C-alpha cells in the first residue's frame, strides 16, 4: 500500500549549521527508530520512540536530538553540523516496540565548508562518430555532465519521451575534475538504423540537488538550487 | 547483548561475469533472516527472507541470486553472473521470528569490475605541522594522506603511542575519486604544540587495504595488490 516517508531526500549544508530531518511511519505504526549510516558502511542506531517515550538510545549526539509527535511522526534537530555528520539518515517504523522495521527512503545530507562552491552541472550530448556506425553498425551517444559541485546528480535518458535502460553505460561514481569540480558520463548505445532516423528523439537528463530557496545567497551570480539540466538531439540520416 | 549478526566476507573483489557466496549467522536463537541490497548512497532494497529454512517474502531478487537457509539458521545468498551493477553493500538481518524487531549484521562489502588488473593499493603519506600553525596557534596538526587506491576500500585510523586516538582526529567521511580507477582520503589529528614538542611521543597513521585474495590469479611482473596494512609514522620533535 505505501511505505515510510522521509523529508527531505537531499540536504546540503554549511558547517556550523542546523537543519531538520523528518519522518513519517506507515499509518497505525507507533515505533520509530533513527539510524545513521556513513555511506559505504554499517548502520549505526542513533535512538527508538515508541508512544513518544524513548525506549533505547544509541550514540546519538548531543548536538542532535530527536521527537516523536502525537501523530507519531519523528523529527530530528541536528544543530551546530560538522562535516562529519555527512551521511544517511534512515527512519524506520515498526507497529510497536518489538516488531519489524520497515525502512524509509533516507535523506542524504551532505556538510560542506563553504557554500560558495557549489554549483550545478553543464550537459552536453554527443552525437556518433562516423566511424562507430561504419565499423559496428551501432551509435552511441555519449553525455557528460560536469562542473558540478557537490555530488548529487540523477541522470536518465529518454528517447522519444520515455525513459530506456537497455543500452544505457553510466559511470557507476562521478570523479573530481578539480577541487570543486565533478564529472560523470553516460553511454546510449542504439542500432545505427534507429538513429538514422531523424524522427527519433534523445535526451540525457540531469537532476541536480542543490540549495534550497531557503538558504542565503549573495547578490552577483544565479543561487545554485535543486534544477535540471539537460542535452538533445534527433536523429540523422546518412 | 551478548553478539549480534555476523557475515562473512566484509568486502570482496569480484571480476565481472564471476560468481561469489555470501553468508550470515543470524543471532543465537533466531531462525528469521532477511537479505537487503544497497548501492551506494541509495535506499535499502528488501530481496528475500527465510524462516525455519522455508521462503517466506521475496522482493525483486534477480534469477541469477538463489538463497537458501540451513539446519542452523544460516543463511548463503549466492550469486552469479554478477554485472558490475551488482557492486553494492549486502546486509543480513535476523530476528526471534518472522515479524519480529529484525538486528542488522555488518553488510558485506561486494564490488564488481571489469579488470581486476585496477586494483591498487593506497599510498600513505603523513605530514608533520607547519612552524607557522605552532607559533600562531600554539596547535600542531598532523595530516595523513591515503590516495592512488581501488577500489574504494580503505579503512584509517590514528595510533598514539600504539594506542589508538579519537580526541582531535577529523577524517574526511568519504574517499572521493581523483579519476575513474583512483581514489583519495584525507585525515588529521591535532595535538597541542606541547605534546607535539616531545621527541618521545610517536605517532602512526595506520591504513588497511581490502584487496585480490590469496585465491585471485595475478600475471607477472608486479606485487599482487593483496589485502595490506600501509602506515606512516613520526616522533615528536625538539625545538628548530
Amino acid at each position: 500500500d505505501s511505505g515510510v516517508v522521509q523529508s527531505p531526500r537531499h540536504i546540503i549544508k554549511e558547517k556550523g549549521g542546523r537543519s531538520v530531518l523528518t519522518c513519517i511511519p506507515i499509518s497505525g505504526h507507533s515505533n520509530v527508530v533513527w539510524y545513521q549510516q556513513t555511506l559505504g558502511k554499517e548502520l549505526k542506531f542513533l535512538i527508538q520512540h515508541y508512544e513518544k517515550v524513548e525506549r533505547d538510545k544509541g550514540f546519538l549526539p548531543s548536538r542532535f536530538s530527536v521527537q516523536q509527535f502525537d501523530d507519531y511522526h519523528s523529527e530530528m534537530n541536528m544543530s551546530a553540523l560538522e562535516l562529519e555528520d555527512s551521511a544517511m539518515y534512515f527512519c524506520a517504523s515498526s507497529l510497536r516496540w518489538g516488531d519489524e522495521q520497515y525502512f524509509g527512503p533516507g535523506t542524504r545530507l551532505t556538510v560542506l565548508e563553504d557554500l560558495r562552491n557549489v554549483t550545478p552541472p553543464k550537459v552536453s550530448l554527443f552525437e556518433p562518430s562516423k566511424a562507430e556506425i561504419a565499423n559496428k553498425q551501432k551509435a552511441t551517444l555519449v553525455c557528460l555532465a560536469r562542473g558540478f559541485f557537490p555530488d548529487h546528480v540523477e541522470l536518465s535518458w529518454w528517447v522519444n519521451g520515455k525513459e530506456v535502460h537497455s543500452g544505457v553505460s553510466t559511470d557507476p561514481q562521478a570523479y573530481k575534475e578539480s577541487n570543486y569540480s565533478y564529472s560523470l558520463s553516460s553511454r546510449l548505445r542504439v542500432s545505427a538504423t534507429f538513429w538514422h532516423n531523424p524522427r527519433n528523439h534523445f535526451r540525457c537528463q540531469v537532476q541536480f540537488h542543490g540549495l534550497s530557496e531557503e538558504d542565503k545567497w549573495p547578490e552577483g551570480s544565479p543561487k545554485p538550487v535543486t534544477q535540471n539540466i539537460s542535452a538533445e538531439a534527433w536523429g540523422r540520416a546518412d
